[PDB]
């Protein structure tokens, strides 16, 4: 019975296989077949290449030795290599052209999800090239999906020496018969077999995967579209900034590049962005996923006025100041979407670009009380239920598990009326005591929100809805302004509270506004439609926010 | 008696004054004197400009209104503005050319150091230009040196309206007679005077500063070269990454741009880089100042082997992995300098560039025990004293204040022999019980190190010296490699343990090595010579590490 799967990198997890480049070069250059290859394998286990693969020497030290091996192979072949022939130029292109074999990685991900221990076993080098970052990025992306990364140059052993195989088994804490080994070089496969390991000679991916499926009894080919990579809270970098005495803000941080500040809604967490954080960091951004004030590890002061838009926005400016960030892209959802439009209106200098999911930009009506305005819409009755300090806290803090399971559901899973909530006397008066688990979330993900909300509860979060009058007076000062910085409005077809239609007049105040629309998407946009959210955000980021 | 100083931005804290650009444009373009200016001030407190300054409108909305005011001023003047005349192009250059008036900022810094409350009072706008970041960066740099930043567009009032002045006094919690006010516009000075505030009409900086010195009784002109900006621990962003079960690494993070990872020595803190962090972030870098393993808020496991170079380097690679960083520039000092050379040797893919202060790169002697090697040098006797578990911990943990005050001293302040330490039976056997405070440090800075070392003490830090044999065996695997990535070696003339001379053969293993040398610098390089360290690092960073 298998419980571990090992993958080679070149020709297995990454394609096109860098080594099939020596043959491609020979042909393009009309060189005697195998000339370049002979120079690469020259001296076998004594050669420059074996020294490189064992980590005795770096790639930059190896390049002159390989080109030297190239003169000698020519001497004995009778043809003379050109004057612009560069080993470096050839390998630079080969490394650069090699990308992750996505279906192979998905198969490895699926096996690991089923309780398999996974690893990468590769003959690689210590890359000190000026262009080494491209491969460092690839290895970074690949490795975090595996239990182990065994690199020849770091262990001082190479495939096919039998010692690396005994090393592999020891690392795995498993006997050979519990291991599948995939490689594109039959010579490297043989020792794994001699030990009783299941092996797969990898040529075309589909066939290798057909073989893999058969031997594991796990479906790997033709499976449904997987979810984007999520976040494990304990594997993240956690950041803490004191924005004022007794007000500290917590954030999760991932990646490098332009700062993208993600602002969640009610009643959420930095964790609501779990499917966006790895994807946005991978797309070349420095992600800062906040626990907004009143939430999770961020401070939660009791006073209502601590949660008015003016105070919240000023604290987000200080956050940027203390981190030494002159700007950040601000991406919000629900209450975070509202904050994000106000950051653009009041601090355009600090906002590189602004994007909102579900939350439209509606300019304050100076001739109408914001309370009258809320009453005009039956779908906002829940906001009136939230007005009285203590009432919604009591219901929401009553049973945390029920609260999140009741709220976090897809559009075709609704359990909450949300209309005539005041008259019903609560949000959960029609709701089961033990709601079923929505297909959107795991039991574990619910438990994370439960644990977060045990610290401060619902007072601070609910206080965001308790500053209507103050926010309205502040917003009225911006009635003559327009939003002229890059902006994106993303609507969710099935959000029955923040309906797409409510966003229709936005072009009047944001003339250059760009849009996104997600069909069959409820209110919890990020977890309902992660793939679509990621595609829309990344595309908008690359085109409008460097 | 004064206790508060207020500065205007344009023409006072920032030069050349953006508004003296309308006159410069008129001349260069041979336009009737004051034509452009009339268009800027048009309608006075009713005009487009006053609306802009009060925050009713953004700069992008204002530009067409100002150019419109330009057609009208021409109608009545008889000349016709060109076809490539751009209000935007003019203001873009003016904003861009305006820089901090460094001597004015130094004067404000000196006053604040003397217990003054300082503030910036400015008539500014809400900048939504595509080029708004340049000014956002300037305001960011400037503001962190002041107690308050009062911007007209954010308060909805402007100079010279008397309400902003009453607002200023209220913000300051001070009566007018306790306030000096500096402005380059006499009209804005008058109301401050009418209230009894001391005023200074600012033309040339030197004279304004001569006036400021007279009225405060504090020397501001011709003062010694100030120290670079330091760090206040509670104003920093604190980061935490679990690199393995029960091993967490703490870091302080400042700025945006390429990741620069600062690695302190023995027995230090992230705080040893206090003078580098603001300077490097200001130079366009994302600084990650570590608490190395065994130190401060980082985990400190008791086992010796937890501190061998191989384990430490692997944990720094995981740190990068968990933060989503494919690379970082690694800058080390003392033990951190040693780690940093080993990161370059073993993980060149993860090291963008490598720099060391005082610590040279010495390749392991495969024909000699590292213990024999240490014994060959009388200056390394302290390392032998550190070998026995418990002995150095007892002496060092005995009185924390004495420990740091004894260690942290300039070269001409030495109190410690450091030679024949074993035979003397300690580091502090000749040292006073109550050492004087070195000119390098304040009592407060000592107390910070004392507080940090109360958590874990000296076991983990001392364990860095307890892996000679393991480090030697690991290092021997790199004997065939060279360091071919960008590298900087900084020597300290008066470091009597890590003498500049010990670095003389480095070019043999790092052929492209760049150098820095600091005269009259002891072992504690960063606090001994902050200005020189910063100049050397920034210059090397901008030229060799993007
Ligand atoms: C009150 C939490 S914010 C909000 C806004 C719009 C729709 C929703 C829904 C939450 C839960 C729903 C359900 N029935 O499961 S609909 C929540
Ligand atoms: C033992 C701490 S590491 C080190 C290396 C080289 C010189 C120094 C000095 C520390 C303190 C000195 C003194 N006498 O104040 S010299 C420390």
């Amino acid at each position: 019975t298998l419980r571990a799967a090992v993958f080679d990198l070149d020709g297995v997890l990454a394609l096109p296989a860098v080594f099939g480049v020596l043959g491609r070069t020979e042909e393009a250059l009309a060189l005697p077949r195998g000339l370049l290859n002979d120079a690469f394998q020259k001296g076998g286990p004594e050669g420059a290449t074996t020294r490189l693969m064992k980590g005795e020497i770096t790639l930059s030290q190896w390049i002159p030795l390989m080109e030297e091996n190239c003169r000698k192979c020519s001497e004995t072949a009778k043809v003379c290599l050109p004057k612009n022939f560069s080993i470096k130029e050839i390998f630079d292109k080969a490394i650069s052209a090699r990308k992750i074999n996505r279906p192979m990685l998905q198969a490895a991900l699926m096996l690991r999800k089923k309780g398999f221990t996974t690893a990468i076993l590769t003959n690689t080098w210590l890359d000190d090239r000026a262009e080494r970052d491209g491969l460092a990025q690839l290895m970074c992306e690949l490795k975090m999906h595996f239990d182990f990364l065994i690199e020849s140059c770091q262990v001082g052993m190479v495939k096919p020496e039998p010692q690396i195989y005994k090393f592999l088994l020891d690392t795995l804490k498993a006997s050979p018969s519990e291991v599948v080994f995939l490689d594109d070089i039959g010579a490297n496969l043989k020792p794994a077999r001699d030990l009783g390991m299941v092996t797969i000679l990898v040529q075309d991916t589909d066939t290798a995967l057909k073989e893999l499926e058969k031997v594991t009894g796990i479906q790997l080919l033709n499976t449904p579209a997987p979810l984007p990579t999520s976040c494990n809270p304990s594997d993240m970098s956690h950041g803490y900034v004191t924005v004022k005495p007794r007000v500290r803000l917590h954030f999760v941080e991932l990646g490098s590049g332009p700062a993208v500040c993600l602002c969640h809604g009610f009643p959420e967490s930095w964790y609501s962005w779990r499917y966006q954080i790895p994807a946005l960091a991978q797309a070349g951004y420095r992600v800062l996923a906040m626990d907004m004030k009143g939430y999770g590890e961020s401070s939660a002061p009791p006073e209502i006025e601590e949660y008015c838009m003016e105070v919240l926005c000023k604290e987000m400016v200080t956050f940027l100041d203390k981190l030494g960030l002159s700007q950040a892209v601000f991406i919000g959802h629900d209450w975070g979407g509202m904050l994000v439009w106000y950051m653009a209106l009041f601090y355009p200098e600090r906002v590189r670009a602004v994007a909102s999911l579900n939350t439209p930009f509606i300019p304050a009506n100076p001739n109408m009380s914001p309370l009258e305005s809320i009453k005009a819409n039956p779908v906002f009755d829940y906001q009136l239920y939230f007005q009285e300090p203590g009432v919604a806290e009591a219901e929401l803090e009553q049973n945390l598990s029920r609260t999140f399971k009741s709220l976090f559901r897809a559009s075709d899973e609704s359990v909450l009326s949300m209309h005539k909530v005041c008259e019903a006397g609560g949000l959960f008066v029609n709701s089961p005591e033990e709601p079923s688990l929505s297909r959107m979330v795991t039991e574990e993900e619910i438990q994370f929100y439960v644990q977060q909300f045990k610290k401060s509860g619902f007072r601070g979060p609910l206080n965001w809805y308790r500053n209507m009058e103050r926010n309205w007076k502040w917003a009225c000062k911006s009635l003559g302004r327009k939003i002229l910085i890059p902006a994106l409005m993303v609507t969710a077809e099935k959000d029955f509270v923040l309906v797409p239609q409510m966003s229709q007049h936005m072009e009047d105040w944001i003339p250059h506004l760009k849009r996104g629309h997600i069909e069959d998407c409820g209110h919890w946009t990020q977890m309902d439609k992660p793939t679509e959210v990621n595609q829309i955000l990344i595309k908008w980021l690359d085109s409008d926010a460097r």
